[PDB]
């Protein structure tokens, strides 16, 4: 391997210069299959990647895991391999009311409530995505005619306080963070995730390009879901080779 | 007779305008809406100068917002009570990228926050983004008159002179926040310096506002009319596409 | 025509000034210099106005700002670079405190920074202190023609509408940062709110400059002014070449 | 289900109230080999879970993934779950000369270069590690007289800039971390790591006790990137915390 | 005379100490170097009272800090400078949990830094740890001397009142920052408020110094507003 | 509870006889040598690094209270007092400047600090300003006329540190934490004239709490000088700055 986490080799890739990146291992080969010639080139702790073509060009799909210090490594690593743009694809919990399940959501920029991407520019610099790609996802999105919407994402570190869910083993929420939902909710933020933040900060601030798309499996306030997020990143794929 | 406290406007004088053009120099509002129909002034209070004028049947406004945030945010604020919920940031401004030459035409898609004012509706996690269908009006546009065109970040300051990390100056000191600081943005992928963004960005995605900003290259400190033009075509052409 | 990039100012245009007040709004400009010998107007570039009089033989400019700490901040730099090392600000501001009334002086002698701009020229740790010269000529000043005087912090902030706690706005919220914030800077003796005074104060006690800021008060928000602030910070400039 | 995550029950722990959390979900199962009665619980991202029998006690073994919100999900719910003691073994490069790859380091309390941390408490509070676990640990070391360290983490989420590493694709490093190994050096701190910060924090500010060990893979004075002591250590500290 | 400038102190006053007791008042040094073998005073100047004694045949030293996080970094670098290397700070403390009694001892493991001293010498996120050995030595001389013992994280402020978020001043008034922080450091286990751990413990563990900390509760703020001697002058033996 | 209205003072409203001014040095050891200058001195009390001592200044009551080193002890001593009556206080140091231009003897009135201290924060933000009375100040520049000293009126940067708070490299590890490498060439740059301990926690707590505060310091050493004073480097300066300060109480009573 020519990077210590990934156990990928730039020959792997075949001239890939685009990932999807997942969050769950499990997730990669069912995007990989969308594909053509989908082929797995290796698994390592959380990070499952394959590799497939679309329109003829080689396409990495790889598992980034929960947060953005694993979602940094992988990242770093494929940049090193030779991605230069990547587009994740995710899951989220929807704080507007009138945003329902199954719904899409493209992201222009998160409100940074990681660590990460304070390890790649200081919080003043915006954790904002690669015009052309939140683009092709919108086109992307419309093309099958999915309820999409798009705009500002809460970024968390966690997924119990960060989100500020009390339904927990303390029950507590740090003051930072009590009342944070309605406040996000006011500036129109549409929902929380946990990577985008860091993919985001880490790809504009380094030249890369990077998109996020996310389906709806709850609101804060089924199965075609997943199914319709994929099929809009896979779509949008091909518009960014 | 007016109905906000510094823009000297009722919501009446709008004529239902929800779109407005806001360059920052009252001198350049005249010549923005003499590009489209029926232009009529409105106002001239401290830095907000205001017309109306007309735009393919409908009524759109063009006012200044003067320098720096602070001054921004009331224009902003105001227009907003009057009606206003489509925000198009216009100006000319330099460049911190050796590839950005003037001439070129810079759509910012974010900012980095080096202001004060932004901080007084969102805090600091909260990105300075543009709306999506803005900064899609406004590169289609640029596209459209064959301008070439840089998207990406720009950082906002809320100084000319040391945010900018200028030495040129009085006391030839920079702040230890913000020395080396250029080199940093332009590793980043920064394109360029400006000092409004930042604000209108934050207090428009935040307050369900739609805001956008294009300007026309005129200098690069790394390395007029016609690029100044262009990028006022654009965002006209732009505000037509949003209305 | 002009040795700096705004003002369109030459060095010769001062006359060897050393002191220049620095109002707001361009209009006072004028009037301020109306009541010295010999005023003339200067130039006026976007909110720059300048004209120039004449004190006790001595040349003094008068300055507009504009509003906020990034225009301040413009003006002061280029007026120190034509020579210009004393600042007297001289406003109009509404009142914090229960008993300071409209048609009272405020003499400021630091400000809490609610700004963006006094962090270019020094960390949040530095305080935005008036020079004692200035504070002291304008509190002897405001003593000689006996108006009510009041003498103290004032909060600089950079928006008019949420910083200063106002939610007679289109959103009518005030992010968390400033929510309750007008009753904890009256508890802490906290006289007024304005937008100015911190970037200038700041700035000009971090480079040897000196400055001073002055201000009456025409309306309370617990509940001829222009006058009489103006020939205080007149008088004041007398006693400051 | 009890839980979203870790598709865990109450009654798959068996009473267990001590959990050991490798960040490697394939160390899960070599830990509890080591124990009696291994049995494999679930598999769902990240977290790979185990039971084990210590002393007739039910342990369980759970991987963390890498970094603190990994982390902090598997920590909360193991703790919903019933889990009141969490020892984590890791992986971890020396900062310090002397420090041979090999050699076991106790953590006492991190340095908080990660953000979860701040959802649990405030930058003022200190990742410190349980008294008790830390002793358990150190006290073990010894009964195996494994070469061991007691000290300061520096614990970042990242493993590239924020341990200052510059053999990237930027080969850069943000303003905030540049020349910070050299500082945390200075300062004594021994390793860097990813997930203590976190799981110290979160355990100490809500009554959950924590214990932090790990091996070392490469010494940062030296190299980047290198070219079961300390997992038999903290399977024989957790017999002492049953 | 003196060979750092505020403890009047020279190398050879310690004759070879490489451990020092810090109690924060300088009145209680007499009383501590008095449980000790051949105590001597050495010097008095400001908050600093220092006194010499022998422990199973090895200098010791007592020194008072002074209160708060600015006398104590003066304290301990000029004692550093000296030689010591050990520090075990004595102290009184009231405690913030129901549980705690008043009577009982504290060990600190590590403190919420509500000082500024602490940031002179490592970032915020550095943790204000205590000594592994020392807070070891500490929780057995406990167990020998006898006392209700507490082992856990302790608040240090830099105030006794609003950083202890409390009322009865003059004022009357506490800044956001500590209003409701009582209770939140209650919740997130906090045994206790003292006002010198955070910078004793920070400036220690970041200059490869070993310190200890250890306090009696004198009172209990859920209910309102001699062991730890003998308990710190059993650990130092232990530590020599 | 034996016979003290507050914690740590061991005083009692009676004790101050209705002063309402307090002289605040930081050495309880300088404490009897302000009140003698002043008319029937008598100590109070002595606690901890509390000494004090009441006297009549132009026939009224006074009170000389030390405040011992940094702003925690200092924040007790002037909270204390308050609850006692005291309405203003008056810091007197001795202090090492950090203008070449500023020379030893000289004496320097503080008009506000940079917070470098921790106490500050626990009585407002940082934004607030650590900035001194104006009468206090006007009395303290007065009285430094009246006594004829050279006189600096400016910033003092207020540490909570002794060593890298002040960029001092002399010590047991020999480093300086990220923050302060490089400070106090910066601090010169802005005109900063002297390090001091007390101060930011002093004027910060009394600005935002209704309180007057004023400082007041004599130079008895430079930073930037090769050469420093004789072993009286304070006594001749230190008197220069302890008669001003008593003087300038005189027209705050
Ligand atoms: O509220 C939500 C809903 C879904 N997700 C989320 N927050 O964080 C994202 C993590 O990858 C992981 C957390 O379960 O999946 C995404
Ligand atoms: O330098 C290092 C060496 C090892 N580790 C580390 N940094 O972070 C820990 C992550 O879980 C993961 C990173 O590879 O393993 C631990
Ligand atoms: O609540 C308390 C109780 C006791 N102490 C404290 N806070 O701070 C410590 C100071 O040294 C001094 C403060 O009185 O004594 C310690």
């Amino acid at each position: 391997s020519d990077v210590f986490h990934l156990g990928l080799t730039k020959n792997d890739l075949q001239g890939a210069q685009l990932a999807i990146v997942p969050g769950d291992p499990e997730r990669v080969e069912k995007i990989a299959a969308l594909m053509d010639k989908p082929v797995k080139l290796a698994s390592h702790r959380e990070f499952t990647s394959w590799r497939a073509e679309l329109d003829g060009k080689a396409v990495i799909v790889c598992s980034t895991g929960i947060g953005g210090p694993s979602t940094s490594i992988a990242v770093e690593e494929l940049a090193q391999l030779g991605i230069r743009t990547f587009l994740r694809i995710g899951t989220t919990g929807a704080i507007q009311p009138h945003i329902n399940v199954g719904d899409v959501l493209v992201t222009t920029a998160s409100v940074r409530l990681d660590g990460a991407s304070l390890h790649f520019a200081p919080m003043e610099f915006p954790a904002v995505a690669d015009f052309a790609c939140t683009t092709a996802l919108v086109e992307a999105a419309k093309s099958i005619g999915a309820t999409t919407h798009v705009g500002v994402t809460a970024s968390s570190d966690t997924f119990y306080p960060g989100q500020e869910r009390y339904d927990t083993y303390s029950g507590r929420v740090v003051r930072r963070f009590k009342g944070s939902m309605e406040e996000w909710q006011a500036m129109g933020v549409m929902n929380y995730e946990m990577e985008s933040a860091t993919l985001l900060t880490m790809c504009a601030s380094q030249g890369l390009r990077a998109g996020m798309v996310a389906g709806v499996i709850v609101n804060r306030t089924m199965k075609q879901t997943e199914s319709h997020a994929v099929k809009i990143v896979v779509e949008a794929a091909r518009r960014l080779l």
